[PDB]
């Protein structure tokens, strides 16, 4: 493809994503030890990433609609103030980001929220294998959404999800 013979810290995009990711992972890590003891005594809503819908394409990577379901028994609308977006692709390169308010909890119930996910985009910006026809790609999605509660403050719950995506024989969808 075209992603070859470029040397500026390997690739500025590939590099700057890691910059962001490193800091993001540190904030996720503060919450990790926090969950174990504090959020076991402090009832907090649980979120989870589920699946991605084959939806559309972007000229770089694909544009999917991923599900993030949150279930919360509390009759209050908790908005997700700061949602950490971590898109991954097999071995190397990811796409990191943070979306301000992607949705809110309905109050007492389960609610599926969605985020625009750039799938395969990561491996594309890095090297881009060569879009094939009928391609099972090793994809992962990790999301750390932040709930705010007067009990403590900010809790970023990183719900990790690993799977696989089958990218069909369009060949010009990637």
């Amino acid at each position: 493809g075209h992603h070859h013979h470029h040397h500026l810290e390997a690739s500025a995009d590939e590099k700057v994503v890691e910059e962001k990711a490193s800091v993001i992972s540190s904030l996720l890590d503060k919450a990790k030890g926090f969950f174990a003891e504090k959020l076991a005594n402090i009832p907090t809503p649980e979120a989870t990433v589920d699946d991605v819908d084959f939806k559309g394409v972007t000229r770089d990577g694909v544009d999917y609609h991923a599900k993030v379901s949150v279930k919360n028994p509390y009759s209050q609308s908790i908005p997700i103030c700061q949602i950490s977006y971590i898109l991954k692709s097999a071995t190397r390169t990811i796409a990191s980001g943070t979306i301000p308010d992607p949705g809110s909890l309905v109050g007492s119930g389960t609610t599926v929220l969605d985020v625009p996910v750039k799938v395969a985009y990561s491996i594309a910006v890095s090297l881009m294998k060569d879009m094939c026809t009928d391609w099972d790609i090793d994809y992962q999605l990790d999301i750390g959404l932040t709930f705010d509660i007067p009990v403590v403050g900010d809790i970023t719950i990183p719900v990790s999800t690993q799977g696989e995506i089958k990218l069909p024989s369009l060949r010009d969808f990637f």
